[PDB]
């Protein structure tokens, strides 16, 4: 019932991308919360969210943002929990700025980065699932089924 | 018994991956370090990745330069979380390494870290934070490590 | 009758691009098979496909994929046959990620890479044709005709 | 009392940021130079940026390499103008630094300068031009400095 | 009444982007002028504009241009006033050329550069506002209110 | 009699192309190595490419740096498969070389390999795999070479 | 009457871009020819065109192509005349491949390169005009008028 | 009397621009070489570019690194053809130089050459080919130079 994964994003504009992470966690029945937390516009909200995440029972945080995406990095700065970052595609630079702003974290504060866009949001949720599966047998079985179905469902020839 | 597996495409990757090895040892996390080439020893990778979970591994840290493809293929065969470290390449300075690792299609994740030594160290720290979720002793050591890092940052530069 | 060229792609989404390779081989009457084989979602299917390709009579493999396109490289890892790679255009990075993930193969396992997109798929088929033409006189003549017609058909002035 | 604050993520950034320090001193602009890590000392940054205005600072010059994120987060907490200096990185030569600093979302500005030493010097000059708007003495010194720069450019290269 | 901020752009095509800077200054009630001044097509107009800016009472200049955007740099070359540059998104290179042509100013002549596009235009105006606020108490209070409202208005969850 | 032609724009390309030469010799594949400049000796290239097939060549390996354009123009004149090797350039590290070679328009193919030495070696290996399709003896030597490469990969890095 | 400028392009697809060079030369009343000459598909046609250009009275050649654009460089390889290159925007890489393939000519064989796209085609024609103006007084006056009108026509404020 | 003007932003550009100077002298083309900074000496540039035609110059070769903007602004003030040479920059290896020079808006052309020494040499050769259009003696010298370049290309690399 209590969320074990927190999905946060810099703004409503990131939802089109982050909704894919939400859908995947729901699919695997992983309790989670989905919120908007801006490192740049609501820094104190982020500070509070990140430093109290562990105490609240969260195990993994999935953070998405575009452009000079400082959200994932700053979230990781305040929590000891694993932080996964999703580079949201930006209008001009197609997420290259988002990607470098998230993945190039200096040594000492990590952010596990996924692909730019929807695929990355989906994979952040799957990566979070694989993490939780390490100590949740039931979920591990559901993840195995998910991966197995993915593999078995790939067509043999194009239509 | 190892709970983290550090794999790389060749000896040339060790200069970078040794930083992940050192950090895990520092946090007292048992691990194994191997060379597994996705392109030169594809069957070795298949076997390694396929059996990782049953062998007791919880996290795999894979390093690759250029288009080596090691992290992605490891993730294709294991249900375990796979972290990728882009090893700096001669011509493209790791940009090819980075894109070839992070741009995984939806369905097969690879948590990617920064290009080079920083990425290797952070891959180990990320692995540590994952393991700490269910290992109180490690969680305490990680907390101490993170707190020390914060307390050790100087307040002013040596402007001499 | 038996296929001598195998066209494989990571997913149905790659078909819009790889269909150009299919059309060209058919045009030159080169027997081939067209399949979906995902290195990431169906690794064992790829292992089987690539290691048995030569035994099955295939002479050249054309592999297309986008993003962190590991398909061409892994196919080349399991077969001694020439592997040609087609970088499929990706949404965000326009195939630059596809290109680097295919062309930057470390020494020891080659992948002959073509241009990003439809042009690359067409050229992979033409390159495969030029390879087969080295030991198939009839096909060599048809390829000569194809190249000759291409050259002769270029307009002298724009419309 | 300092009117400009120069902050950077680590001692490694000093090689670049010292150029901003030198220029401010040259123009007789009182300032402070500190190391504040957005990722390693987030609360130190929060406090620094939040209290900058009340402490008398008018402009903040922040340097960062890679994805350090220092300039952006400083700007998030202060109403003061924040100038960012992309510090050259090993692999991507400051391109990651540049994009991570300049591409701020609408609503939270960071005036960004060139990658490296030139950017640090220009950040100080930009800060100087801002302060000169309400400091006649400084305005005169800046005018003299700009005029001297122009008058000092050689007319021909030493072609020997 | 007299303008204290000058917004200049290379051409009418830049207006779609620079209008965001105009709107923000008006919102904060900052007197300003908005003009088209091309460094490449009207060099003498730029020379006159920039060298006389200070005398006319301007305190900050916001310059926007795309491609080989020389406007911001040349404006800064002629004035002692702070010059802020806005990289306008270009058709082919998505503003990467605009960005490098503005931000990479050699030491000695600065241009405070903002993000590519509309966000950059808005932020140039906000940065100009933060500069003027240093010596204008009333404006400083309005800027505080603007920043406070921005922070308070961020939703807590996506729709 | 040569069955593979290795051509390059200048002596400066040899440092890279020599790797293709060495690999072909290792696999006992007769070949010729020449300097042919698309831009400085356009007619030499026209003649070389036009007559390659009648001279007995089966595959051409062309190396070029920057915008040299050698691989593409060779392919324009020959019906033979042409493989391109991007030679690393000083400023753009071979990125200009790579794009100028791989982005051929539909209708005129150039099978492109990696930037630098790895690409040169792989161009030779690719040429070898093409020739092996109709040369049993070579096919056996290639099989042995590939198998040896796989068997020679170390299982663990020298972590000393 | 006889053409003094030759505009050549790799294919009909380049016309949308190169037509801007054609329009400008016509505007300035500069006799010219506009043809399709493909370095890759019609190499011999290019060889003949370029080596005989000077003999035919051409003074400047404007060559446009996209992707691995070898047309400008190869044209310059066969003629002593000044060759100006126009990078045509490519689908995937937005002309970055076109640009590098044209501008990065090794020392010894130059190609004066213009901007990617329509602007580049227009400027190639203007650059050709400025070259011809050096020894054609009447044209020099028309070019002066063209440049003067361009400068005088720039609006002072956006609409 | 000079017919070509070679201008650059600073002494640091000379290492690159000297190649244009040498080539013009080789072809016996009278020219002048000056340092003119678009950003540091804007009025010097205005005067230089504005009066170039009346002073007898037929072509201007301008070199710039980063965002110096010299070629574009020179072209803004002169009706003469302006050729631009991107000088290699420290961090971005001339990519910033290249884009800042070649991406001129329609209406104000700058014929751009390759990044670095090759571009400087080619700018001089391009200027030479322009002048040769109305100078028979020079046309003959250029023809001889181009023919010699072609005849001097070696047929095979020194494979020792």
């Amino acid at each position: 019932s209590a969320p074990v994964v927190g999905i946060i994003m810099g703004s409503q504009s990131d939802w089109e991308t982050m909704r894919h992470a939400d859908a995947l966690l729901t699919e695997l029945e992983i309790p989670h919360e989905t919120l908007i937390v801006s490192a740049h516009r609501t820094p104190d909200r982020l500070a509070d969210y990140a430093r109290t995440a562990a105490e609240r029972g969260l195990n993994v945080i999935i953070a998405g943002a575009g452009g000079a995406a400082g959200l994932p990095g700053m979230c990781a700065a305040w929590t000891r929990l694993p932080v996964l970052g999703v580079p949201v595609e930006s209008r001009a630079l197609k997420g290259m700025d988002s990607l470098l702003s998230i993945v190039q974290m200096p040594g000492g504060v990590p952010v596990g980065t996924l692909a730019i866009g929807a695929s990355g949001a989906k994979n952040a949720a799957l990566l979070a699932a694989s993490i939780l599966a390490l100590y949740n047998p039931a979920l591990a079985a559901r993840l195995e089924t998910w991966r197995a179905l993915q593999t078995a469902s790939v067509p043999n020839s194009p239509i």
